[PDB]
């Protein structure tokens, strides 16, 4: 049995090492690690602030593919935000939320095509007005240190322009349009489209799943340079 | 490496074993011993939804029946028992449902009038011992505690626990020749005189006592329930 108690160990500190890549929010990413850290504790047997306890620190680096410097540095790009709704005490978890006008007008974001729909994606009501966590997760995803998956499963989301979770012709005609904007002509958008949609719909409801959208990012892997922001 | 994590793993569970086993054993209350259970005991049908294996009863529910069977050396039987028991002594307080654990306490003046306390001339005493307020109103979980610890599978140990606690009439942490003088004229029921009383104390405590104040710490006064056994007559009690 021992083997057993070394198996699950092993499953624990394989979903400790992974949360940060799952298309999950902060919170349950932290409490998933917690659960995961406990069991392994059980069986087993840099600079001070006072924005941030080191505990959420710690939870914090555990949960995205930020360091505790980077955190601080995405707390006083928050802040700058909107330095009168901001704390400078999260010690306690405060919960505030920036709107999403606010956000979209940060140098990061300001010249991408979808900008409003990327911050939408990271709210749960769909409406971007971000609390920290929610826009430390935004960077993480978008961060360069984050895998190919994790960013396929917000822009499955963000290029869903009809709402209906799947990738259509029309879903991808507005997404290339808007990334091709001086590039493609409408009627060449068409075309491109319908190719793409086409190789990748097995099914032939000229929509794509999430499972033929990856195999559709592999070939065209340009659908994916919108999520690839530098903070 | 993998030799000391494989070895490190064994020897956490072998321990979480060990203090699953025991906890029964320990003079604690039922409170305590149910969380130490608790951290110790995480980790260590076809065509049915329904378990195979085959609710008799809605006084308690089955987890509080499994944490009071390993908490203590009474079976499930045993527990609806002392239920009925507990319930006796003050029907119109005591709950005939448990199960949302309600805490009702019991006069102490009422527990000793038990069959199985009247005679007992420490009766008061061996109540107020299994209060957290010393003054014997004692919850359900109290009442099977103190059973536990009288009953006959329990260790010579647990029951010395209480014993030094009890037997102390002058609250100091020791067993002296005026606890015991007192201990004994009680455990004599009167078949011994005053000065013979203090002539075997004398005798008892001077043989025990390895630091020579007259007083017995645990220690010294485990030594002298081996040599006179019938010092613990007074917690072998039977429900
Ligand atoms: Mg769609
Ligand atoms: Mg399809
Ligand atoms: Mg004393
Ligand atoms: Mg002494």
């Amino acid at each position: 049995e021992l083997e057993r108690l070394k198996a699950e160990l092993d499953e624990k500190r394989q979903i400790i090492a992974t949360v940060k890549c799952k298309p999950w929010k902060m919170e349950k990413k932290i409490e998933v690690l917690k659960e995961a850290k406990k069991f392994v504790s059980e069986n087993e047997g840099g600079n001070k602030q006072t924005i941030f306890t080191e505990e959420q620190l710690d939870n914090y680096q555990d949960c995205t593919f930020f360091n505790k410097k980077d955190i601080l540095k995405l707390h006083s790009r928050f802040y700058e935000l909107a330095p009168n709704l901001v704390p400078m005490d999260y010690r306690k978890s405060p919960i505030v939320h920036v709107p999403m006008s606010l956000i979209i007008q940060m140098p990061e974001l300001r010249e991408n095509p979808f900008k409003e729909r990327i911050v939408a994606a990271f709210s749960e009501d769909g409406e971007g007005n971000l609390t920290f966590n929610d826009f430390v997760d935004m960077f993480s995803v978008l961060c360069e240190s984050a895998p190919r998956e994790l960013k396929a499963n917000y822009a499955f989301k963000i290029y869903d322009f009809n709402t209906d979770n799947f990738i259509c012709k029309e879903d991808l005609e507005l997404t290339l349009a808007r990334l091709t904007k001086s590039e493609l002509d409408e009627e060449e958008v068409v075309l491109v489209c319908d190719k793409v949609i086409e190789e990748a719909d097995l099914d032939g409801d000229g929509k794509l799943g999430f499972a033929d959208f990856e195999d559709m990012i592999a070939k065209a892997p340009d659908f994916l340079s919108t999520f690839h922001i530098r903070i």
